[PDB]
């Protein structure tokens, strides 16, 4: 009996306005150690209790309270997977009088409403994830490698699956990846050889085939995410994540709201003026990834699939609030219908030219102006004969808006351009890394799940136990995948993260920029 009875009157406060050893007693048959989690402070069904216990008849109320909550809420909660938010909204739910709240909000994710019967399982112990290699003749680097060795030892007994693509690698690398899986009890699939009708799938092994050329390893690798024949039970992970496995659950499956869950946060911004609103925008990543064994996970996927497939048959219109949307370069490759490739390609050129003057026909003047940051009258006059200058002429007019003042004789022209050349190259990754993320990545993702802004709110402060009674707090009990599952990831903020704390993220991240 014996602990629990003692874990029992802790979690009930050790109270003697009722009798914890007579209610022990009935409770005796139904209680177990993992239904006391719920029990305690900061729980549903304590808050509840407090409430009995300033009522009369609060030995009977609270004995028949705790035996229905217990049995019919708390218990079957546990043994499904249920976390301690879920299993608080459940009680509430159950107890509407004892516990007043607000309704439970429509969201809608990906086209779906979410739901709040716990209805989609998901398996936290099947994992996959994607390497596709950019040198033929490394089939996947040390640091992948021992991510993957660690991860077997974090999450002992889980299935690991390994996308690659043979079409990549040499005959000796392709050995290596194939002898490095039956080394791991790793389970490898060759994207080269799948069987799909997915729309995603030519554009993946176009980006592949592009490889040097515009194309992308990263991109591929988000692109494979969406399609049914790869990801229909389990989760995705970022090859490197660590595993908590403190996050482990005993039956290793948890449940959703949606057939597709993935990892999600949020920000509060400061006050604004003049009602001191404060605003959660919801965050949301695609390294983490959870796919119910439900078939409506098949109508999400397609929904997510045709919204990335019309973004590839037209990247300007989700590029038209990037960085790269301000240069010339960007509207001549608009003008043109340039691929995707190309116009990662022609950004990759320009930035190893050396060359101020090829620097100027790709920025054009404006963002030029702006980079160098120059006075408007320096910034019209290179406008109005750069097409008779020379590179000298053009260096001269970026050290000074009186070109003739300058003593050539003691001027060092090679790093003067270096230094110039330099201070462009600062733009280079914000320029680039939205030709992924708002193409095939969490960008193009959150806005085909309707987001964002359907999931922008205003956020209010948290009384009681957390209930999902706003759409934020909806996504965050029954669409995320970060914190219930076995994974950790630094790429985005947690729940609830104030905006002065958000601190750097994604920190040691990054492999799929080119050089
Ligand atoms: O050379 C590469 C680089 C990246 N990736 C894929 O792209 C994913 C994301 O890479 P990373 O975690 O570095 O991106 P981040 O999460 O830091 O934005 C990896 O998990 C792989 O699936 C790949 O296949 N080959
Ligand atoms: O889309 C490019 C990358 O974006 C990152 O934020 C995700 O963590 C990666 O999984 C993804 O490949
Ligand atoms: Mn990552």
């Amino acid at each position: 009996l014996s602990k629990l009875r003692m874990r029992f009157f802790s979690a009930l406060n050790h109270t003697s306005e009722i009798d914890l050893q007579v209610l022990f007693n009935d409770l005796k048959s139904i209680l177990t150690l993992d239904s006391i989690e719920h029990l305690k402070e900061g729980s549903v069904a304590y808050a509840i209790i407090q409430e009995l216990l300033k009522q009369d008849d609060a030995q009977n109320k609270i004995q028949s309270f705790l035996h229905g909550a217990i049995k019919n809420v708390i218990h079957p909660g546990v043994i499904k997977g249920l976390t301690p938010d879920e299993i608080n909204w459940n009680v509430a739910k159950a107890y509407p009088k004892y516990y007043e709240h607000e309704e439970f909000p429509d969201v809608t994710f990906g086209g779906f409403k979410v739901r709040d019967s716990n209805e989609f399982k998901f398996k936290t112990n099947i994992q996959t994830s994607i390497w596709f290699s950019i040198k033929p003749d490394l089939f996947m680097p040390s640091k992948q490698q021992e991510a993957l060795k660690r991860r077997r030892e974090q999450y002992p007994g889980c299935e690991i699956r390994l996308i690659y693509s043979s079409s990549l690698l040499n005959a000796e690398a392709n050995r290596q990846m194939k002898a490095f899986a039956r080394k791991q009890n790793i389970s490898l699939i060759d994207i080269d050889s799948v069987k799909t009708d997915s729309p995603l799938y030519p554009l993946l092994k176009a980006e592949l085939a592009h490889l040097g050329k515009g194309g992308n390893p990263a991109a591929a690798s988000d692109l494979c995410r969406w399609i049914p024949e790869l990801f229909n039970e389990g989760f995705y992970v970022d090859i490197d994540l660590p595993v908590d496995s403190s996050k482990i659950v005993e039956g290793h499956q948890i449940t959703g709201g949606v057939p597709i869950m993935l990892n999600m946060g949020s920000i509060i911004s400061e006050p604004i003026a003049p009602h001191h609103r404060r605003q959660e925008a919801v965050c949301m990543n695609t390294d983490i990834i959870a796919y119910s064994n439900d078939k409506r996970t098949q109508k999400m996927m397609d929904t997510v699939a045709r919204y990335l497939k019309n973004i590839y048959d037209d990247p300007y219109t989700a590029l038209k609030d990037t960085p790269l949307a301000q240069t010339a370069f960007f509207n001549k490759c608009q003008e043109e219908r340039k691929s995707i490739f190309d116009l990662r390609k022609g950004l990759q050129d320009a930035f190893r030219s050396d060359s101020l003057l090829q620097l100027y026909d790709f920025l054009g003047a404006d963002k030029f102006k702006e980079v160098f940051k120059l006075k408007e009258a320096q910034s019209k006059y290179i406008n109005e004969h750069i097409s008779e200058f020379s590179e000298k002429d053009l260096l001269l007019n970026l050290i000074s808006d009186k070109p003739s003042e300058i003593s050539q004789h003691t001027l060092d022209f090679v790093k003067a351009k270096a230094m110039y050349i330099d201070i462009a190259k600062e733009h280079y990754s914000a320029f680039y890394k939205p030709l992924v993320e708002e193409i095939s990545g969490p960008g193009a993702i959150y806005n085909a799940l309707g987001g964002a802004g359907s999931f922008t709110t205003t956020h209010r402060r948290l009384t009681g136990p957390m209930l999902p009674t706003t759409p934020p707090r909806v996504l965050q009990v029954f669409c995320d995948a970060h914190d219930k599952g076995p994974f950790v990831s630094d790429n985005i903020a947690r729940w609830q993260t104030n905006v002065r704390d958000l601190g750097v993220l994604n920190r040691e991240g990054l492999s799929w920029l080119p050089s």
